[PDB]
């Protein structure tokens, strides 16, 4: 029910997670999801709880429904800062809504299909269409762009402005198991 106040929070490295842009004079910032709770490091602006299809988990500081499965876990969307060359990440609080729109699904999937330790070196944007494979363009590519650029990351989609482009979820999960540059 509260928002911690702080200014940034350094974190250890998550058990896994995953790398979101988000376009908000527009504006891109990134957001790592991460396993476990924490709400009270968003902006209450963010504190909102949406879930997988079927009672199958859910994220905090996701705005929409995600129209497939979890792996049962709760997650939580945190406005990412920094990563240091650790793996530890940096958190900070943005005054913004939470994630809206299809754009975080792409993550999504991965997150709960195919990353089991780590979180890949790169920022994931995309819709999953109706097979829940297929990466649909999504809207803002150069603003997603900028953002995962802004921290040294490439941008992963299938759209022209990615820096690699993946036709489904399967492409990007063999990306995460051979790196880009």
């Amino acid at each position: 029910l509260e928002s911690a106040n702080y200014e940034e929070v350094e974190l250890p490295p998550p058990s896994k997670g995953v790398i979101v842009p988000v376009v908000h004079e527009a504006f891109g910032s990134l957001a790592i999801i991460i396993p476990g709770e924490y709400p009270e490091l968003l902006d209450a602006n963010q504190q909102v709880l949406s879930h997988f299809a079927n009672d199958t988990g859910s994220v905090w500081g996701i705005g929409e429904d995600i129209p497939f499965e979890g792996d049962n876990m709760c997650y939580t969307a945190l406005p990412l800062k920094e990563i240091k060359r650790n793996g530890n990440i940096v958190v900070e609080k943005i005054f913004a809504g939470p994630i809206m729109g299809p754009s975080a699904q792409l993550g999504l999937s991965l997150l709960v299909n195919d990353i089991e330790d780590g979180v890949p070196r790169m920022v994931f944007t995309g819709e999953i269409a109706d097979d829940e494979e297929t990466i649909i363009p999504i809207c803002g590519v150069d603003i997603a762009a900028i953002a995962a650029h802004e921290q040294g990351l490439p941008l992963i989609g299938n759209q022209p402005g990615v820096d690699e482009e993946v036709r489904n979820t399967s492409l990007a999960a063999h990306l995460i198991q051979t790196g880009t540059l």
